[PDB]
């Protein structure tokens, strides 16, 4: 399990500890052993008043700092997608594209060791990084990764409890998703542009799906250091829209 | 388990099906047998002409429609709280107050059958309803309910992976929460008023927590039925602030 | 001019005082003479026990309560539109459609007695009500009303300092607006649907405008009555998008 | 009247043209005469595909680019304050502190040549810059500037149609503002911190004012370059709260 270090300026660093390893930093390098000794919740004092706080990274912190090729789903959105997909332990969820494994991790927590994340990724380098990212943080073998286009997947009809999409052209996978998804259950797509949203809404009218939700998730952060207290001057204003479709009654 | 009925104007109704049972609304009645026979995503019509779609409710739907003692945590907030608490399967999470069991259900899904929700509620009538709400929707025996004030709980030290609070005066449970919480893990409190937030922040100065987050969750719904496409004219403007405090190692 | 009455639950009522006139509400009646005698910020009580405060309405208050043909531009948006149009005293601004005269009033204040609002309205019943609404609140003769479609207006070239639009199909008036608007000045359109916004943007590709802004205005109200202090549970979620196009010099 | 130049990268520059003046820029310097010749709405082509678009700056553009000491009120907020103050031509509005003259300009447009902005500023260097900023953009002599604390001002009772505040400790000027402001008219204060808001709300309970509004103005910008269309990824999340008080009935 990696560590997250924060310095006094609030800069964050993801460290994968190894014996003989050294964390380099402008106010003093620290052997990895010192980090492990301090442990999550602890500190390592260095030079000129500097102090590195040591943390077990939350899944949010991990997504935000992990290596990536494809930009991962933002934590606020991945969190909402799991709820909109109504995922509970033991469920089977279809995902494309794996990307960098950010959403994959959220999905994998939600369905747990008896559940399944069936994840597809078309690009081999993307998939390799995603697999590293997932495995470095999560040891439960409840993700089945597939190299290939979701359009071409061999899937059991009505075997999946939800379908999570994060890809540029979700209309292309709606036929496969409609086949996979249990009646009355949900597909939820993440899309940056309202034009993409409208295109998906129109495309879904050619499939057994009913539009249920189009929403924007906002996590409006405050800066509070009493007596200072105000919404942060600079916010992430937008990441993507979430589009939820419900699968038509069966047969 | 429960069924959810949806009408044409979006409105939803929770039904607990029984033999010879009848769902009664202003727009007519439907026998419970008809609902059971309808299947997932099926439709029924009352004699008065009301068309109703039949569903197994999502957790979000259930929270919003289940019988309430205290108002439950809204789904957008319970969702964010689970993420801010960083709950993974097998974890042990402390909660107060159980209330109506809404947040309890989110916490219980997050930690799974190998984890534990340790949930406290001061008011017996509230706890009884919460236990009913939880058991009607969730069959996994991973919730341990406790009658009493969290301030008066007998808790194991550094035994909990998170502390979830939804109560009026969280400053009063800070000592107990700090005792229970493992180093580097979170207390996350749900608070409607910014004054409560500021009081919690000030009180937390006397306890082994760093303030990490104060945030507002918004789920801004759009209406899209082309040509129509805009954020909904009416939204939930505010429910509560979320405050995240991270326990340090002494 | 008009008076505004406010009750205890925040609700407001516009009254036009006349000799022997009586304001009638569900919670009783007040003679118009009593309202006139009350003074600014004074209170009256109906026989039924309703307490009402007496005010000269603000423009914001007037817009929200005046008799309507078409729904007027909301105050938060009319306010932003005046700024995006960059209206200063003495300027000449083109408007369509007059509607109920809400935006007309904002525009007329901005340009002042030395400026001009040139306002077009296709529907005679709408224009008649708008003229009434404007004249009841504003005595400055700086508004020239015109019955007709803006697309069919006879306009002087490069004679206008801004073009304010609140109508369903602004793409249809782009040719006329481009003719009328001085170089470097703005057309600002109020549009409820994002689809309208995208259609306007696409249509504007064939006219001498650069797209400068597409924005949503929000005025997020708080309730503050200590201990209570939070954004209001219920807000206006959306009214319209504002689109600003800047005329270039050919 | 100054010009605002924009280059192809979207960088904006405020230029006060003068004969013999030269605008310096990495892809080619341009004599001020060329700028004036192009005029608002025109362009000056320079090197390597660069093009400077020439503009008459809007008041919004001016506030955002003008020299400052004190940070001016943001345009979205100044716009809202004028509406909340219900300012119409001919009115008399009290202001403190002048700062850099941003809000002053909004107030001066609203009340017009027959109106009055009575503006107070305690700090001489601030006032000097504010006066330059106002005079460079606005030639109407409807602003009376005062060097000094508003607390110490000689004011006519019930002579002002509105009171606009942008200063750190508005509670200190409430006695003077209550004296100045006509019954049933408004004071509106701009405050960054919710703690300041609460302090003002409590302080106003010692004066003949009724709390009417506490609000946050948001102008949520979109990026639209078809087929791209989404709320901007990065927004100004917060500037300040606006607090509106209504003056009690007279006598
Ligand atoms: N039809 C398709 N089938 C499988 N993968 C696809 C696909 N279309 C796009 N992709 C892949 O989908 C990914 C989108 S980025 C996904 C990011 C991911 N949610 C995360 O959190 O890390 C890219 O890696 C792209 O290669
Ligand atoms: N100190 C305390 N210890 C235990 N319960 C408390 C408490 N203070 C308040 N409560 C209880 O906390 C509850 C707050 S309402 C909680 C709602 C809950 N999150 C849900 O989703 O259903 C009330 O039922 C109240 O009785
Ligand atoms: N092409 C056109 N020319 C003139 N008026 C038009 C028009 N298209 C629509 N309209 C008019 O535009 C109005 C839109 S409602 C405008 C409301 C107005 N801004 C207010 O604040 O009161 C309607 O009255 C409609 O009849
Ligand atoms: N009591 C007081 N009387 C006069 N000026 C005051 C004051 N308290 C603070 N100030 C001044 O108020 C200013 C606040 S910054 C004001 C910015 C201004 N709204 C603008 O748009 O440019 C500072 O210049 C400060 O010196």
């Amino acid at each position: 399990g990696p560590l997250l270090l924060k310095d006094r300026k609030g800069r964050a660093y993801l460290v994968f500890p190894k014996e003989g390893g050294v964390f380099h930093h402008h106010k003093g390098s620290v052997p990895h052993e010192a980090l492990l000794e301090a442990g999550p919740g602890g500190v390592v004092r260095t030079h000129l008043g500097e102090e590195l706080s040591v943390h077990r990274p939350t899944l949010e912190e991990y997504l935000l700092h992990m290596k990536r090729s494809a930009t991962p789903t933002y934590p606020k959105d991945a969190s909402a997608m799991v709820t909109l997909l109504d995922l509970a332990p033991g469920m089977r969820v279809l995902e494309a594209g794996t990307g960098s494994g950010g959403l994959t991790l959220f999905l994998a927590r939600a369905v747990g060791e008896k559940g399944l994340v069936e994840s597809y990724e078309a690009r081999p380098h993307h998939l390799a990084q995603a697999e590293r990212n997932v495995r470095a943080f999560w040891q439960v073998e409840n993700v089945r990764f597939h190299l290939g286009k979701l359009e071409e997947a061999e899937l059991e009809e009505a075997a999946y409890d939800g379908v999570a999409l994060d890809l540029m052209e979700p209309w292309k996978v709606l036929e496969k998703a409609a086949l996979a998804l249990k009646p009355d259950r949900f597909l939820v797509a993440y899309l940056p542009n309202i034009t993409q949203v409208l295109e998906l809404v129109r495309a879904a009218e050619a499939h057994p799906f009913r539009l249920e939700r189009v929403l924007e998730v906002g996590w409006r952060e405050w800066e509070v250091r009493l007596p200072v207290a105000h919404p942060r001057f600079q916010q992430v204003g937008h990441t993507a829209f979430l589009v939820a479709l419900r699968r038509w009654k069966g047969s």
